[PDB]
């Protein structure tokens, strides 16, 4: 696939993080958007702070993350900037609820994050399937999501990057194991049944975090509301985030229309009037409810509700005229 050069993965080393972030990356609406250059930087920082300063070899990291933002394109959403928001939104809900996770998860959520979107060609599983495309032929299902897994093992399987070597193997294959589940549960498909099943086990009382497969369910939640925390932040962060997802829609909409086929409104370009609404049915079929139950099992996670609810109502405020 892609390797990074010497030079970029040595500038990460000696970079430092200013004192000013330190404070605002702890919080949840933190937007990364600003601090391009310093990226890579923000995930060591991250991976630091949660797990430590010596749990990864400095040197091996570096070349990971360097070689991680190589293989992602240059799309209007799925690229690199989306996978360090993803990954911000994790470390801000691994550090509000610190000791409910192991530090072998702590470790494979933050990776997984990272490299969740990975070699995301800005096209839907929809897409893949209806124009039968070799990779559509390789995963029959989560096309895209068992996709990038693969890609995270083979970042992993190039020279020096392999960051778990170090492990044990029972500890190696748990991890791995771990990661496989995060970045699969970001099949938008898979949330809506996992939502469901976590409603009624906290609504009987049932909800156990110590039971693996429990477990697996909560961790697959955390991945969909860091995936989708773009709504989390301020409206004109979430307003301008929703233009890029809206310009990767349309242009796989446009190559649907190139082939005589006509997109879904959401993909259609010609359809830009029904986004707010489209929008707001969004947020009450799938924001509101995942962070509703997310907060309910993790409630420090509450403020990534309250953000939601907020940018809703904005929404509300452009369908309404205001
Ligand atoms: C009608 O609006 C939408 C429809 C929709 F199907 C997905 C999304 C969407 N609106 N906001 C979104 C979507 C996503 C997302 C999540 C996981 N995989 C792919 C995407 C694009 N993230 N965010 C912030
Ligand atoms: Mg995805
Ligand atoms: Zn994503």
């Amino acid at each position: 696939m892609s390797i990074c050069t010497s030079e970029e993965w040595q500038g990460l080393m000696q970079f430092t993080l200013p004192v000013r972030l330190c404070k605002e990356i702890e919080l949840f609406h933190f937007d990364i958007g600003p601090f391009e250059n310093m990226w890579p930087g923000i995930f060591v920082y991250m991976v630091h702070r949660s797990c430590g300063t010596s749990c990864f070899e400095l040197e091996k990291l570096c070349r990971f993350i360097m070689s991680v933002k190589k293989n992602y394109r240059r799309v209007p959403y799925h690229n690199w900037k989306h996978a360090v928001t993803v990954a911000h939104c994790m470390y801000a809900i691994l550090q509000n609820n610190h000791t409910l996770f192991t530090d072998l998860e702590r470790k494979g959520l933050l990776i997984a994050c990272l490299c969740h979107d990975l070699d995301h060609r800005g096209f839907s599983n929809s897409y893949l399937q209806k124009f039968d495309h070799p990779l559509a032929a390789l995963y029959s299902t989560s096309t895209m999501e068992q996709h990038h897994f693969s890609q995270t093992v083979s970042i992993l399987q190039l020279e020096g990057h392999n960051i778990f070597s170090t492990l044990s193997s029972s500890e190696y294959e748990q991890v791995l194991e771990i990661i496989r589940k995060a970045i699969i549960a970001t099949d938008l498909a898979l949330y809506f049944g996992n939502r469901k099943q976590l409603e009624e086990m906290y609504q009987t009382g049932s909800l156990n975090l110590n039971n693996q497969s429990h477990r697996d369910r909560v961790i697959g939640l955390m991945m969909t509301a860091c995936d989708l925390c773009s709504v989390t932040k301020l409206w004109p962060v979430t307003k301008l985030t929703a233009n890029d997802i809206y310009a990767e829609f349309w242009a796989e909409g446009d190559e649907m229309k190139k082939l005589g086929i006509q997109p879904i409104p959401m993909m259609d370009r010609d359809k830009k009037d029904e986004v707010p609404q489209g929008q707001l049915g969004f947020y009450n079929a799938v924001a509101i409810p995942c962070y509703t139950t997310l907060t309910q099992i993790l409630p420090p996670t509450e403020p990534l509700l309250k953000a939601c609810r907020d940018n809703l109502s904005q929404w509300e405020k452009v369908i309404r005229g205001e």
